[PDB]
C-alpha cells in the first residue's frame, strides 16, 4: 500500500537516491524511501541534514525497524508518519519527500 | 477523529475506568482511553499491569504526548497504534482494549 506514497521511490539504487536528493537542493529534512536491492523484504531511508546524506536500513522482524528493533512499526506508512513527528535516532525529522 | 474508536470510552470518570478494567479481567495490557476529567483538551490512558491500574495523562502540545513531549503524535489513533507495538514509558504495551 506504500507504493504510491509520494516518498516511496521503489527499486532505485543508492547512487540514484543520492543524485535525486542533491538535485533537489540537499534541503534539511528532505527524504525518500526505497526498496533494498539486496533483500526483497527490506527498505532504505535516505535523508539529508546540514548538507550530509544519511542512509538507514529498515529491516523486517512481522514488523519493521531502522534501529534494530528498539522502535517497531507494522508498515512503512506508520514508520514515516512517526519519524515526521519524532527524530528518534535520525539527525532530524522527515520533513519533505523528494519528488519522484 | 478518535470519537468512534472502540478503545475510546469518552467522558467516563477515573473510578468508572478502574471498575471497567477490574470487571473485564484486570489482565496485563488491558487498556482504554478517555477524556480528561480535569483538562478539556487532554485525554487519559488507563492501563493495567501486574494487576495494578496506571493512568497516563495525554497532553496537547496540535500534537499529543504522554511522556512530557519526548514522543509526539498527531492524534490518539497514531498514539494507540504506536504503543500497541512499543512499550515506551508504559509498564507494558497496549494489548487488549476494554469493551465500551
Amino acid at each position: 500500500i506504500h507504493r504510491t506514497q509520494h516518498w516511496f521511490h521503489g527499486r532505485i539504487s543508492r547512487e540514484e537516491s543520492h543524485r535525486i536528493i542533491k538535485q533537489q537542493g540537499l534541503v534539511d529534512g528532505l527524504f525518500l524511501l526505497r526498496d533494498s536491492q539486496s533483500n526483497p523484504k527490506a527498505f532504505v531511508l535516505t535523508l539529508c541534514h546540514h548538507q550530509k546524506i544519511k542512509n538507514f536500513q529498515i529491516l523486517p522482524c512481522t514488523f519493521f525497524s531502522l534501529d534494530d528493533g528498539n522502535t517497531k512499526f507494522s508498515d512503512l506508512i506508520q514508520l514515516v508518519d512517526f519519524y515526521q513527528l519524532n527524530k528518534g535516532v535520525l539527525p532530524c525529522k522527515l520533513k519533505h519527500h523528494c519528488i519522484r
